């Protein structure tokens, strides 16, 4: 597990393994092997968010790439995407060219 | 209601009103005011699919635009998109740049 | 079955199979295998209306061709015709050269 | 709380708040307000490790600055230091000029 | 044993063997083989304090060198240091570049 | 009390207070207020040995000055002397000009 | 035996043998082989007082030389001395450079 | 009493008081107040032998002067004499001008 | 025997032999071989009184010469003397230079 | 009594008192008050033999003067005489002028 | 025998022989060979009375000469005499120079 707090602004290229929950901020690119969660006030601003299963509940602005990109009602995506199962519930402002299926 | 059959290949620019269920084929652009459904073997190949609520269960290849673009497990999107609530369940090969939220 | 609504203006060459009921409009040529009905406010404006049994209750303007061309009291034909049993009831303004029998 | 895992190599300048436990790696400078812990396999390689209470149990190589710099038996410090209560237990290879008291 | 009193100001380079307890003052360099203790009002002002185990409870200002440099709550170090187990309890104003481990 | 060990060679001008027992060596001048004893293997080599009561049992070579200079059977004095009660027992090689009485 | 009285002032160089007790005065140099005693009111003023064992209880002012120079509480020496066992009890005003041991 | 031994050669002017017995030698002048005795091996060689009662039993060579000059069988006088009762027993070699009576 | 009376004043040089007792007076020199006695009131005034044994009990004034000159308590000698045993008892006013022994 | 011996040669003027017996010799003048006797070997050679009673038994050669000049058988007178009773016995060689009666 | 009476005054030179007794007087010189006696009242006044033995009992005044001149108590001689045995008893006034012996 790698929990970040509500106010944990990490500049630079975070490289993690295992289950991650981000609730703070990331300025840079996140490279996770395992489950990822962006929290409700979390923000992952950068270029590369690569994971295995992403649960977006806050904001993301990067060229995200995963297997299962599952979202929530208050999510906010931006940028490119490359998944295999783009599961949006209802209320994502999903702005950007994606590939799936 | 405007039901099209399983094998009803309509060339040209279909312009409908009310609830529509397409299960056949459309070669051209669909302009519907009301609920729209593409059936499981349906295909809407063209450029403009504009509606109010779209339920995709087959294939679409056009610059779709709606309010609520809700999909199914066996859907297959292609092309641009412009919605307000992009609700994908799991298994859409959603290929193309979208705007939502 | 392929029901079109009262206001379903389909531009282009509709190609259907099975029982069809048109009540809207067609701009183009209708190619149906099976029973066809033009509704009371329906209009099939074009060139080719080919079917197996046609029930005209609105307006047609094309080179219709069928087996049994049965009409109604408020029908309005225009153009050529080629049937095998031209069954008009009373009030068709049947304008155009026909072959039957 | 902000727990990092055993293998969470964060490049860049981590800026956190609250209780932090680092067990992975940091390439860069750590700026924490609150309790800090470097885990046994943790390493904080960089220039600036500023906190309020630091518990070193692995390796640090930076110009650390805190109030209470408490260590463990297997700790390994390097670089400058500026504390108010430098509490080393026994086995730190504490290499570098310090100010305390 | 070599006990010095509370007010025993020894100018010059004291060279001792065995257990030493200094409680007075030393102006000069102390060369002890064995346990050393600086008392609470003791002061070892000079350049070279070399021993085997040092217990600082007062003030030292020299380039101390030992195996085990254990301190107390009211100690006050100054100058360089070269130990193998720098065991500070809490309240030393330890000012100076050290090597340990 | 200020006991020096059997092998405690103190270079420089020792300045003490209270009861002193020297058994090691002194290279320099001893300034004691109080009882002084040179031990059997002790040696106080220098210039100024000033005290209040001196008990010589080893060797002294300085311009000693006291009130009561009491010696032993194995003592060995050298140098000037200035006392008030020069109490030698038998076997001192007392070499040097003295004033007493 | 050679007893001199309390008031026996002998000018000149007395040369004696055996046990001598002087209680009077000598103006000159005393050369005795054997035990010598200066009495309490005796005075041996001169240059050479050479003997084998001297017991001073009064005053002497000469370059005394003996084997055992034993004194008393009320003795008063002056001048040089050359003995082998300078045994002073407490209260001699022993003024002058001596060799012993 | 002032006894001189058999071999007590006193150079110089002996000045005594009380009873004197000389048995050694005198080189010089004897001034005695009281009884005087020259012993059998005694010799008083000089110039002035003044006393109160003289008992000569050895040799005298001086200008003797007394009150009662009593001698013995083995006496030997030389020099002047001035007495009041010159009591010679038999065998004195009394050589020198005398006054008596 | 040659007894002279108490008042037998013999002028001139008496020359006698044997035992002589003079009790009177002699003006001149007495030459006796044998014992001589001057009585208590006798007087031998002259120059030469030579005898063998002289017993003086009165007065003599001459250069007496004998072997044994024995005197008494009331004798009175004057002048030179030359004897071998000058035996005076106590009370002779023996005035004059003598040789004896 | 004044006895002179057989060989008592008295030179000079003998002056005696009392009974006298001369048996020796007289060279000179005899002045006796009292009985006089010249012995058998006596000789009174001189000038003045004055007495009170003279008993001549030897030789006389002088101007004798007495009261009773009694002689003996072996007497020998010479010189003047002046007596009052010249009693010669038989055998005197009485040579010299006399007065008597 | 030749007796002269008491009053027989013979002038002239009597020349006799034998025994003579004169009791008278003779004026002149008597020449007798033999014994002569002058009686008590006899007187022989003259110059020469020569005899052999003279017994004078009175007075004679002459130069008498005999062998034995024996006298008496009342005799009275005068003048010279020349005898060989002048035997006077006591009371002769014998006046004159004599030779005898």
């Amino acid at each position: 597990l790698t929990y970040l707090g509500p106010d944990t602004e990490v500049l630079g290229d975070m490289r993690a393994k295992g289950q991650v929950r981000i609730d703070g901020l990331v300025r840079g690119s996140v490279l996770v092997e395992g489950e990822l969660e962006v929290g409700p006030t979390g923000r992952v601003e950068g270029e590369r968010v690569e994971a295995r299963s992403v649960l977006i509940h806050g904001e993301v602005k990067a060229e995200l790439t995963a297997e299962k990109v599952v979202l929530s009602k208050t999510a906010r995506f931006t940028g490119q995407l490359k998944a295999q199962a783009l599961e949006v519930e209802a209320g994502a402002v999903f702005v950007g060219q994606s590939v799936a299926g």
